[PDB]
């Protein structure tokens, strides 16, 4: 069906490990979208073909206002192309770099939108496993959309692929290579809530080896300006034992969230 000839390519939107993402326009309809380009030789070398297939299959069948759409894919003997919904306001990562920290109202609102999206995912027993600011995109009204389903799966699970980059958002059961489930995304939700209010993630460190130590021991502390409501929520999410982490309805109904979020559930 689709081929490269059907599109006019424009400015680079971002880079990922394999991904190289461009603004693009389809010729007949003038429809604006994003084209995520992957090199076959790099996919083969890294052995991550199965991850790419999962990304396409999982993300294409989901339909939620806070989840980025994937429309289709094609390929041409050097490259694979994913056709994505274009997010015009960029990444949460970029916004955090601009502002250093978010206020309580911005944070609670982002957390509500995240929890909504994740509730829809978990209702299909889909877990994302790579929630972090570079994978959260902003639509035209400034609303948050989860993206980058390359690491997503169905639960329960072990891990089959090597851990590539940052440990900063992963829970203990994941970094210790044990069995995991839905609750991994709740831990990441706690890391995010902290990073939004403080400007850095709670277990950050100079080396892999010590970051590992701080995560498995759950060693984090709060600066003075973090209020009591935020501390209560974050402390509940960042529990070593997964089963003690709250349900998503409990997050969406937490008093600090309901007091500060400017969106409903
Ligand atoms: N649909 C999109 N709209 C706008 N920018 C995007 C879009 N998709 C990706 N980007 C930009 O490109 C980056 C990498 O895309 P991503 O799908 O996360 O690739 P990877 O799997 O390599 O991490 C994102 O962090 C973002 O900066
Ligand atoms: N269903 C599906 C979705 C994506 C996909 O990517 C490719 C392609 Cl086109 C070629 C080689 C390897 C991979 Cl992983 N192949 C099938
Ligand atoms: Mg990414
Ligand atoms: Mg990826």
């Amino acid at each position: 069906q689709w081929a490269l000839e059907d599109f006019e390519i424009g400015r680079p939107l971002g880079k990922g490990k394999f991904g190289n993402v461009y603004l693009a326009r389809e010729k007949q309809s003038k429809f604006i979208l994003a084209l995520k380009v992957l090199f076959k030789a790099q996919l083969e070398k890294a052995g991550v073909e199965h991850q790419l297939r999962r990304e396409v299959e999982i993300q294409s069948h989901l339909r939620h206002p806070n989840i980025l759409r994937l429309y289709g894919y094609f390929h041409d003997a050097t490259r694979v192309y994913l056709i994505l919904e274009y997010a015009p306001l960029g990444t949460v990562y970029r916004e955090l770099q601009k502002l250093s920290k978010f206020d309580e109202q911005r944070t609670a609102t982002y957390i509500t939108e995240l929890a909504n999206a994740l509730s829809y995912c978990h209702s299909k027993r889909v877990i994302h496993r790579d929630i972090k600011p570079e994978n959260l995109l902003l639509g035209s009204a400034g609303e948050l959309k989860i993206a980058d389903f390359g690491w997503s799966v169905h639960a329960p699970s072990s891990r089959r692929t090597t851990l590539a980059g940052t440990l900063d958002y992963l829970p203990p059961e994941m970094i210790e290579g044990r069995m995991h489930d839905e609750k991994v995304d709740l831990w990441s939700l706690g890391v995010l809530c902290y990073e939004f209010l403080v400007g850095k993630p709670p277990f950050e460190a100079n080396t892999y080896q010590e970051t590992y130590k701080r995560i498995s021991r759950v060693e984090f502390t709060f600066p003075d300006f973090v209020t009591e409501g935020a501390r209560d929520l974050i402390s509940r999410l960042l529990k070593h034992n997964p089963s003690q982490r709250p349900m998503l309805r409990e997050v969406l109904e937490h008093p600090w969230i309901t007091a500060n979020s400017s969106k409903p559930s």
